[PDB]
């Protein structure tokens, strides 16, 4: 992978796995989730970040965590394929930062998928929000684009749409789930793509065998540690809608809330 | 990837990415596992198969693993390349080994060995059955016929026979359950999950003080998509070694057993 030209973007060609993919033989919505994530990783690495904390928020205890997360795919690339994706990142004022993602076919050129992400600065020991000061500001923007650059700029699109908390009973359910040692990250807490996976264990098998996730929105509102177990609640909201909740198993404490859009195969 | 100059071995260069490290920044097993298993597949691709041979599709028949070996030196570092060889050798009439080779593309030395042992089985009653004359003609033409083994050693640990773990078991992971992530293309559980599996039971406390060196695996039974599994270890032992037995959570019926040494760091 390398940067742009102008060094406000970053692009990078992956070669779907065959133990990436699922039944279709195409790329799984977390093998993708985590492609987002090893691009993201691999622009900060290029722009001077090390092994994306600032000089700034490594002096006061600071780290970018995922509020939001939005997806939206049009063809999942199939096994074998090459994926070209580009990642570039905007400041959105003193509420935080936003990572946006445009995947492409590198043989035709045409856009197949597009994401979004929305970060908050954090105490990493405290775990309080604050906001992006201005001294950190400053170190980061030199980074990004100044003009706007949105890989969603319709005027009401699904990615800034308030996500409901799913009313109990749920309509389907998956108890008793656990993260293992590969749902860890390098830091031991839990990857962000467990979280789909989590939130698409309640989708009904039928759901996954007859139709296709086209969108797919999250939102984070707290962590789940390693020993915490997790109950996913699903409920048809409708093409199908879902609306989804995740939830620790014992206390009912709300760790994550979304929606899903499907389309007939 | 691709074949050597005599089409008898192919060859693969990976960069490992930032969501298949652990805590020392470096490759996890499974992670090594996945990438034996992809370089595994596109040496099949490269040489003609769409696994399975004409007279395998014709007669139901696929290769099936029955043990998986497992010694690492050195984990390659995230952002590293790490490059595998891997090629195949005809046990008779009893199955086929599967072997491979990780070096580090920098200096060009060995980081880790594998060695993996295939048996020939029916895929619909699944009922194993020896290597017939006409199905052995079609693969070995892409085999060498001198001996090239990976584990050559006269008394090597990777054809260790391995007990049955005595209850009660020292340390146990109870309920295990695979989700989608867990399953391939063809919605069988991935022997990758196995290995996760029997090394959920290792308390953090050597995970966090001893590197995995060895890993011997035995193949019993497959796990359903809707079987839950117990995770069983026994320390039997600088050097640290554990026995292993996966079985399924009610009948306590067997899918797995095995060994582990690891090394302080
Ligand atoms: C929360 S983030 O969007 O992943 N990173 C914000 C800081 C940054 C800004 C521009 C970069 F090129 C790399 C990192
Ligand atoms: C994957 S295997 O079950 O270990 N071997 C099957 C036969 C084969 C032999 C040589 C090859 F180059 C590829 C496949």
């Amino acid at each position: 992978g390398s940067l742009t030209e102008d060094g406000l973007s970053y692009k990078e060609k992956f070669v779907v796995r065959s133990y990436e993919v699922g039944s279709n033989k195409t790329a799984t919505v977390e093998t993708i989730a985590n492609l987002l994530q090893e691009v993201g990783c691999n622009h900060a690495q290029s722009v001077g970040f090390s092994t994306a904390t600032t000089t700034t928020m490594r002096k006061l205890h600071l780290i970018w965590v995922t509020a939001r997360m939005h997806i939206e795919i049009y063809k999942y690339p199939a096994w074998g394929d090459v994926v070209e994706i580009e990642t570039w990142c905007q400041s959105e004022g003193r509420i935080g930062t936003r990572r946006d993602w445009i995947l492409k076919d590198s043989v035709t050129g045409e856009v197949t998928g597009r994401a979004t992400s929305k970060w908050v600065m954090m105490n990493q020991d405290t775990r309080r929000l604050q906001k992006v000061s201005d001294d950190v500001r400053d170190e980061y923007l030199v980074f990004c684009p100044q003009e706007p650059r949105l890989a969603f700029p319709e005027e009401n699109n699904r990615s800034l749409k308030k996500i409901p908390k799913l009313e109990d009973p749920a309509q389907y359910s998956m108890i008793g789930l656990k993260p293992r040692r590969a749902d860890l990250d390098m830091n031991q807490h839990v990857n962000n793509v467990t979280y789909i996976g989590w939130v698409l264990e309640s989708i009904p098998q039928e759901i996954v065998d007859t139709h296709e996730l086209q969108v797919i929105t999250l939102d984070y509102r707290r962590e789940c540690q390693q020993d915490d177990v997790v109950d996913s609640l699903t409920t048809t909201t409708s093409d199908s809608q879902f609306l989804h909740l995740l939830r620790l198993s014992g206390d009912g404490q709300e760790i994550n809330r979304g929606t899903t859009l499907w389309r007939k195969k």
